[PDB]
Order: structure tokens, then C-alpha cells, then sequence
């Protein structure tokens, strides 16, 4: 009665999909508050989730909830949480929170946490001692990872059509206060030779940890340990049963990061990136973690963590307005998934972190973006591992009550018009045909772009053939031209069809013509998809 | 089932309702909600407040209209409408005195001067208050007061009334004491020898023993005098706590007795009436102060190791409410709310100018941290160690100031205004720091709640432990003392609920939801905290 291929992920051509059930899936998701991991708490968790039109809940199984007194497991939690996923036709990631959660020990057991001679913390150069547990604590290992393959053992024989499609270990690794354990432990693995296989993979010269990295010894040291901690641990686990599984970073900066252990030092930061693809070849993808609200700055980490060799996955963002948009240009990357944190009304804000406020409005600026993305889901996976997709948002952020002072100011005011208008009009090169997407504007007549308030729009697009896109987008206007000069030939929209795809299949409900083509493809607030095939033709 | 008590014991206070502590959670009607017809105004309030308790007037007028001629209908019909609704009653006894006056006797006593005889002022002229030198006067009461309590003794086996209260906000305004010709012949007299005795001073004339403070300490004492023997008849017919309730004078600048209420148990003739009644079980304050000082003091006078804690009376409008807080912190045994119903009534500006779901729901809001834990915490606080504290800077008013004021002058006001809403409590090993008005991640200075609001409860469990449930505010841990070379942290906290006695839990906090302290909202939660200090060397 169980038949179905495990989830895996897929790398090549440069390209990524999470499979699931055998075809490209795409998680879009919804992340628990930090406390919601309990029976007694799901109630709260649901409601959000069908608000949303979520289809993957992200939430913590905790060690010191399935391991409370050593050697005595307790799944009665996962349990639930499976039962009650199925009911409401979901998936799950499931974030085990074990030695590291935000740098620290809190989610331990109280057998560990409370044990630092048994389970060692990081030291400072001056001798002090941080409440993040070191990643050359063997006996921390060894007990994380029997711990991980009780969980992982308990999925295998309760878990059989995968409602569990990706493990996440650990949550946000590293230390804030300090670069590295400078413990002696730590000193005498530091002192000695780096490791052969790193050398070997970064084609460097043998050397101690000072002598071949230098000023990035130290914290290169922490990266590499904790990636084999975390490798070790994600190898154990999986030869149980073979999941995707994933680490999360704590971010730095990527323009002005500062210095490591002001943030969070040896998680998979931009920097070290190369470090932990050395290190744990194992683990499937480090996701970035994004609570950054300015589009320049979101934009940049993307692009970071887009890689040949690193499937991009949003494994936690904020739930405030702004964020929603920046589901467009993670998928446009050929992204696998996007994951709001704090989708429950168990009475928690982060805020200023997320939203102040969490309500129904809240929850519904994600779900008017889902609602572009699941009634596609598949088609759209499978045409940006294999195909050619794109993707885009609204590249200036809400005006500031700052701008809007110098405003009331300002023949300048005409010139800013210009410059904003400018900036909110992005060009797609599709092929044969290039995409012009601009944003806060009418939807008849050309005046140009003022964006919208707040800042919220974006597009989608697909290429299904030469001269023919899939094309969904929010809040603004979507319009094709030749990529090229035409050698004399004019051309023109030969059709645009709104529909929806059924057992795979595309399904006509009107054709969009006259006013809804002649000043572009205007989209609002509500869901459409459309089909648009362009032709050039001759006039003699 | 077991009579009510009032224990006191380690000078600590319990009041035993079925046989364990028990916290009134109470509302109090309008003083005119003391018929049958009134009651349909008066339970829907009391449902959507969640309180436990309800307080309501029995008036003298009401039970002996007539000389001799009982009519205890409107008791038969309130008994019967709060055991229906599985509530408790205090049953206020209005009757020689309400606010000073007899407007509640029956008119055959009120309308009869000469048997029944009011105050005198030194001037000749009469004031409208019964003088508490009138014996016919005081076997009437009692006569009275004796009939109902057979009424409870005979009706009432299962104690649906669990604490009456003898008179209400007795003395004189106007006048210091009674200056006729029978209370001049007891004055120009001997002090008794029973308080000669407990204030061990010399023997005397009330002039010679007390000077300047002879007329308002008589007073007292005579009322004090009057209200022990109706209380002593009462119980001996149904031995239920019985307690009277104070019309406070200001404690820092209280004027004069006679501006305020003379002879009640105003906090400078406590001592008399301690010595004076001693089978009245407490002496309640009713607050109508605002100011979180004043309120303060007065929770401070009233609770000592004679006298527990009961807030007979206090305002209805929003900031009253978080004085739930200090109240079941110092120990105190209830809290009761007035004008609660809505039978078309504001004593505005006392209390609240509308009275709506709202004006109720700021009551609500705080009994719901309660009610989950209310015999636990009553044993608690009995039995071990707890705290309580209340957002301790009104609502600004200021706002004048702080629009006229440098960028030097603000940035200074917003630092004291941090440091003066964090408030720290000494736990044994550990210490809680309070601090209202900030968000619920990272470390923002308290810039206070608006309105005014906030509050917590800590409870001690074990050396390490404490039940935890606050509103609007922040609760951080600490140790209490340098810890040498040790670390410390959270080791759980616990969301939960009793069942049967026994702690259920519902979920971990953890991550966020402890990283910044322990952060409450509008909504109720009840925490189990366990501290631990842990060697790193
Ligand atoms: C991201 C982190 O993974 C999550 O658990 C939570 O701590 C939030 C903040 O609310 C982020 O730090
Ligand atoms: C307190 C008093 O006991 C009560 O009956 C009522 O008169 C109020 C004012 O509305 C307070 O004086
Ligand atoms: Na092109
Ligand atoms: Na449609
Ligand atoms: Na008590
Ligand atoms: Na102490
Ligand atoms: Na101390
Ligand atoms: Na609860």
C-alpha cells in the first residue's frame, strides 16, 4: 500500500528540483513560531496554514522533547503532527533542533545542556565561556546523532508515502561572542595540519590552520567543524532512510557584514560557502535565512547562494508585507521553496523582526502570492529545473516618511518622477522576445510607473516554446516586444489565453484581447495565468 | 461542608471556603441592585468579568420594613439565582451606617430621632448620622442583623454566602464625633479599661489619656464598640467571616476627620479598632485612588499581621484593574470591583464614565490569569511565597512637557521613564525583573503600555522553580546572587493548566519565546519556570 520514490534533490545542467512523488515540487511554505513543536499547540497552527494555501509546514522536533532522559524516546509528538498533516493533505519539514538552535544549547536535553564537562562549550581567546556548545565536543556528536537516528528510524517505519519531504539539521549553527573554541581541545586540532581532503579540495598547499588560511584561520576553523559536526550527523541519519536534508544560515551582511561572532561564526555564511561544500558533501543545500527588507540587499543574497553546486531554498523569511513579493525572484532563480516564519496564532511576534500586527491581512499577502504558484505547481517546477523561467519584484521599496518629507520640498519633484519610473521598469530577454515589467500603474494608456504603495508587485514567467510564455504576475504590467530588430517584419500579441492546467493538461477559460492586450498585460490583486504567444510578421 | 474562616497564622492570611484557601474574584453591584427585579442586570455582568464572587447590598429596610415583621424574599430569591450560576455571595449589611448615614434603616428607625438619635455637633446643629452611643439603636441592628443570620443558619447550609459585611463605611462627616449630652457624659469619663490595657497607656479621661486625638479616637472606638457586638450576636447564630470596609482617608495628606470619614478604620485609629473588635475578622480598604502611589500605601497600610488583605471596594474604570496585582501579591484574599451591572448607573468620575463590554473586559482580562490557578495560588500564598506587581507609572496626562522639551530633556525622560517601569523582586536564588511596554524580541528600553496596564504573579515552587503569569509586560530571571565562576540559564519553562490538583502541561516555551525574557500580551498564560546555575569549569 506504499509505493512512492523517497523526495530527492536534483542537481544538473546548473539546475535543481526537489522531487516529490517522482516529479518537481515546490515547497510553498510556512514556518512555525518557536514554541508550537506540541500536540496542545497544532490547533493554532492549522488555520494559518489553510489561510495561506500553504502545501509544506515548516516546524521543530526538538531533542530535548524526543530524548527527555538519555536513552528513554518519546515520538509522541511526531506522531500527532504526521496524523494530523495528512488530514489536511500537507507536507512536512520537520527542523531538528538538537545542538545548536541560534548558536545555543536551549533545546538540548537538560542531561546535555546542563553537562559541560561531558558536553564542552566554546571558549573565548580571554578564557571566558559562551553558551554555544563546541563543535569538537565528541561525546555532543556521538549523542546528537543517536538521537537523530531514532528520529529518522521512527519516519522510516511511520513515515512510508513521505508526508516528511526534508529534515533540517540543526537550526542557525555557529557562535555569536567569540570567532572559534579556543579551548585547548580546540587549540590542538587548530595547531596541527589541516584535515588532507580540505587541501585537496580547495587545491592549496599543506599547512597548519594559521599557516594556510591566515587572518581567516580562525573562523574557517569554526565553519569546517561545525560542517563535519553537521555532516556526520546528516550521513547517520540518512543511511536510516535517505532524505533531503538541509542546514540554515544566520546571515551576515553580504555588503557590510562586520566581523565573525558579531555574526553568527562557522554557519555557511557567504564567505565560507566553500568551506562547508568541502566539508559536508553530504548535506543537500545550505538555505539562507533572510529577515533583510530592502530589495537591494534580499537581491544580493539570492544571488549568493544560487549556485551550481547550492539549490536555492528561502528556509525562513519575515512575515511582514514586504517580504511577500521576494517569492517572485526566488523562484525566477529556479528556486525550490520559500518559508515565512511565525504563520501561528499561538501569541508571539518577533516584531521587529516580522509583523507588529498578526492577523488575517497579515497572512493574506502571502496567500494573494501562493495563489499564483499552486494552481501551476508542478508545470512550474518542472519548467525551472528543466526549462527556462523568470522572475522578478518590485525593485524600490516603500517611500520612508524621510523621502517623504524631501518631497514636500523639492522641478525636482519631475526629475525623481523620472528616476523612480526608470527604476521600476525591469527588462526579461527571453529569446526571441524581451519582457518590459513596470509597476504601479493604470491598466489602459501608457503614463508612466509611480510603483505601488506599499511596495508589492512582481511577475512570473515561463517559456514553453520559441515564441510562447506562461506569464502570471501581481500588481503589475507584463509587456513583450522583438528581442531583436525585426529585418523589415512587424509584429504583434497572436493570442493570450487565460487558463488553468488539469491532470497536466491546459484548459482555455478566455481569451485576453483588445483593452486587456493593448497597453500590456495588467495584473491587480487577483490570481490569472496566462498563455502568450507573440508572432513577427511580414508586411512586404 | 466545613463553615468559611478566616485563619491567620505566621502573619500570613487565608480565607477557607470548603475547607482550603480560596481568592474572591469578585463584583460588586450598584447600590440600588438589591431587589429580584435588579438581578437580570446584574448576572451578565458577572458572567463576561469571570468573577467567582458577587457582592450586594442586604438593606435593613428591605428585611424589617415594619417593626418585627421579616420579609427575607429578596435573600430566598438571590440564593437561589447564584446557586444556579455556581457562584459565591458576600452579602454587604446596610443598615445603622452606609457612607456615614441611616438612609438604608427603616423609616421607623431613621424617621425616629429621639429613640434613635443622631450626632451632635459641638455647634448644636444635627448631622444625618446615627450616633453609635444610642443603645436603642444597637439592639435594633443586632435584633435585625441576629434575623438574617437565622435566616443563612436555616437556608443556607451549603455556605452559598461565605463572608458578610457588617455596616457599610461607617462614621460621621461633618462632625469629629457625637457631642450630645450622653456622649459628653461618656467622653468627660473614664477611658475603659480593657483599651487602657491593650494600648498599655495610663488610666484616664479620653481628653487626658489621648489630647488632641480624644474626640476622633472616642469616635472610633464607639463605632469599633457598636459593630463587635452585631458582629458577636451574628456569629453566634452562623460563625461566617465578617469584616467591615473603610471610606480611606488620603494616607499621605488626609485633611481632617469630618472632611474625611471620622471613626471608620482610617489608618491612624487601626490600632483602636484592633484593640476595640476583636471578633471582627479584617478591616477592608475601599479604593477609589487612581495613582499607583497612594493605591500603593494604602495596600501597604491595611496588610499586616493583624489584618489580611481584602479590596472591598475599588473603581471600575480601566486603571484599577491592574491592582489585581499588588493585591494577590501582598497576600490579599480578594478584590472586588464596584458597579458592576447594568442598571442605568455611573459614579463617574469615581469610576468609569460608560459602563460597556469593554469597561467589563479590562476586569475579565486580568481574572482570566487567575481563575485557571485560583485555589493553587490561594495556597500559595498562604502556605509559601509569592509576589505581585503593578505597572508603576500612571497614564501620561506630561504631555505638554514633553511636546516643550529639548532633544537633551526627552532622551533623559525616556531613560528615567525605562528605569522607573523595571521593577525587581528578590526570589531566594533568584531574582525576576518586570518591565512593561516593549516588544516581545530583543532589548528595547520599557517605554510603558498605553494605557496603563501591565502586571505579573510569581509563585515559589521549590528553590528553582516558580509559577510565572504576567499581562503586558516582560519577566526576565536571574541569579540573585554573584554565582562564582558559574553560568546560569533557563532550564524549562512550562505552559500548563491544573487538573484535579495536578499540573498538566500544554507546551515548551523555548527560542525565541525565552530568549528575551518571558513575554506577555492581553492573552493568559501560565508558566511553569525552572532556573538552573551550571559549572563551566
Ligand atoms: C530565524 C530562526 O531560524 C528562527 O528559529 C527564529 O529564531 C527567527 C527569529 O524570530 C530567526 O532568527
Ligand atoms: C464605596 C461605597 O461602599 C459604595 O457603596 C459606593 O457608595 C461607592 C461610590 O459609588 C463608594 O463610596
Ligand atoms: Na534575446
Ligand atoms: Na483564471
Ligand atoms: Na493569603
Ligand atoms: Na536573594
Ligand atoms: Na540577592
Ligand atoms: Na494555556
Amino acid at each position: 500500500h506504499h509505493a512512492a520514490p523517497l523526495p530527492e534533490l536534483l542537481s544538473n545542467n546548473g539546475k535543481h528540483a526537489l522531487m516529490v512523488d517522482g516529479a518537481p515540487y515546490i515547497i510553498l511554505g510556512s514556518q512555525t513560531n518557536n514554541s508550537s513543536n506540541y500536540p496542545d499547540a497544532l490547533k493554532d497552527v492549522w488555520p494559518s496554514m489553510e489561510k495561506m494555501g500553504a502545501n509544506t509546514l515548516s516546524i521543530p522536533v526538538a531533542w530535548e522533547q524526543i530524548e527527555p532522559v538519555e536513552g528513554q524516546f518519546d515520538f509522541s509528538f511526531v506522531d500527532v503532527l504526521l496524523k494530523e498533516a495528512r488530514q489536511r493533505k500537507v507536507r512536512l519539514v520537520l527542523l531538528w533542533f538538537a545542538t545548536w538552535k541560534n548558536n545555543a544549547p536551549h533545546y538540548a536535553p537538560a542531561w546535555v545542556k546542563l553537562d559541560n564537562a561531558r558536553f564542552p562549550r566554546v571558549v573565548k581567546e580571554d578564557g571566558d565561556t559562551l553558551n554555544s556548545l563546541s563543535p569538537l565536543g565528541q561525546n555532543t556528536l556521538a549523542a546528537d546523532k543517536k538521537a537523530f537516528v531514532e528520529l529518522m528510524k521512527y519516519l522510516a517505519k511511520r513515515d512510508k508515502d513521505h508526508t516528511v519531504i526534508m529534515v533540517q539539521v540543526q537550526n542557525e549553527v555557529g557562535t555569536y561572542g567569540a570567532v572559534r573554541d579556543y579551548s585547548p581541545m580546540a587549540q590542538a586540532v587548530f595547531n596541527a595540519a589541516v584535515p588532507d581532503d580540505l587541501i585537496q579540495k580547495l587545491q592549496l598547499k599543506p599547512g597548519t590552520w594559521s599557516q594556510v588560511f591566515g587572518r581567516d584561520a580562525d573562523e574557517f576553523f569554526h565553519a569546517y567543524q561545525i560542517a563535519r559536526y553537521c555532516d556526520e550527523v546528516t550521513v547517520a541519519g540518512k543511511a536510516i532512510k535517505n532524505l533531503p536534508m538541509y542546514v540554515n544560515v544566520a546571515l551576515r551582511n553580504p555588503f557590510n557584514p562586520g566581523l565573525p561572532g558579531q555574526y553568527s561564526s562557522g554557519g555557511g555564511t557567504d564567505n565560507v560557502l566553500h568551506i562547508w561544500k568541502a566539508a559536508a558533501p553530504n548535506i543537500d543545500l545550505i538555505a539562507p535565512d533572510i529577515y533583510f527588507r530592502d530589495y537591494k540587499t534580499v537581491s544580493k543574497v539570492l544571488e549568493l547562494y544560487t549556485r551550481p553546486d547550492n539549490a536555492l531554498f528561502v528556509a525562513e523569511i519575515g512575515n511582514d508585507q514586504p517580504f511577500a513579493r521576494y517569492l517572485f525572484p526566488t523562484l525566477g532563480k529556479g528556486g525550490i521553496g520559500f518559508s515565512p516564519f511565525g504563520m501561528d496564532d499561538t501569541d508571539y511576534t518577533n516584531y521587529p523582526l516580522g509583523a507588529k500586527v498578526y492577523n488575517d491581512e497579515t497572512i493574506e499577502q502571502f496567500a494573494q502570492v501562493y495563489r499564483l504558484v499552486n494552481p501551476m505547481m508542478r508545470e512550474w517546477a518542472r519548467l525551472s529545473y528543466q526549462g527556462q523561467v523568470w522572475g522578478v519584484a518590485e525593485p524600490l521599496d516603500s517611500t520612508t516618511e524621510t523621502q517623504k518629507i524631501w518631497n514636500a520640498e523639492a522641478e525636482e519633484k519631475e526629475q525623481h518622477k523620472k528616476d523612480r519610473a526608470s527604476a521600476l521598469t525591469q527588462q526579461l530577454d527571453l529569446g526571441l522576445w524581451d519582457a518590459e515589467v513596470t509597476y504601479g500603474r493604470p491598466m489602459f494608456w501608457v503614463t508612466p510607473p509611480e510603483g505601488n504603495t506599499p511596495a508589492a508587485g512582481g511577475a512570473l514567467i515561463a517559456q514553453l516554446d520559441d515564441n510562447e510564455y506562461l506569464v502570471t504576475a501581481y500588481k503589475a504590467r507584463v509587456e513583450f516586444k522583438p528581442s531583436q530588430e525585426l529585418a523589415g517584419k512587424k509584429f504583434m500579441i497572436e493570442r493570450v489565453e487565460e487558463g488553468r492546467f488539469e491532470k497536466g493538461k491546459w484548459v482555455m477559460e478566455r481569451v485576453w484581447n483588445g483593452d486587456q492586450t493593448d497597453w500590456g498585460l495588467n495584473f491587480t490583486d487577483r490570481p490569472h495565468l496566462l498563455r502568450v504567444k507573440m508572432a513577427s510578421y511580414s508586411v512586404q
